[PDB]
């Protein structure tokens, strides 16, 4: 079910990431650096367990989870959230909850590219990743 998402992916397009970060309360200096970073995202599985790494010259993160089972997460911007990841319409949907707030991180494959849509408040960011061999 998750298999075409697996592998190493590199950021190749970003729209409205500053808006998204600002909505989350990320400070201006972090938003500068992040606006010029191109992370590598690595998605792997081992049985029921998925591990999602995000690597860059600025922030690195790693999470492991089972689909459909809540997990604790500390995000790149230091939010402590309650998370769940699930497949919905063939999209990998990651929902984070904290302080009564929510944000969604939705991944879908379109023409072989991985499109990540980030929504918080009214801000909608679209980031495109392409697969590394
Ligand atoms: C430093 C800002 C962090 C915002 C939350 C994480 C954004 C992930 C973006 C991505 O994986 O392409």
């Amino acid at each position: 079910m998750v298999d075409a998402f697996l592998g190493t992916w590199k950021l190749v397009d970003s729209k409205n990431f500053d808006d998204y970060m600002k909505s989350l309360g990320v400070g201006f200096a972090t938003r500068q650096v992040a606006s010029m970073t191109k992370p590598t995202t690595i998605i792997e599985k081992n049985g029921d367990i998925l591990t999602l790494k995000t690597h860059s010259t600025f922030k690195n993160t790693e999470i492991s989870f089972k689909l459909g089972v809540e997990f604790d997460e500390t995000t790149a911007d230091d939010r402590k959230v309650k998370s769940i990841v699930t497949l919905d319409g063939g999209k990998l949907v990651h929902l984070q909850k904290w302080d009564g707030q929510e944000t969604t991180l939705v991944r879908e494959l379109i023409d072989g590219k991985l499109i990540l849509t980030l929504t918080h408040g009214t801000a909608v960011c679209t980031r495109t990743y392409e697969k590394e061999a």
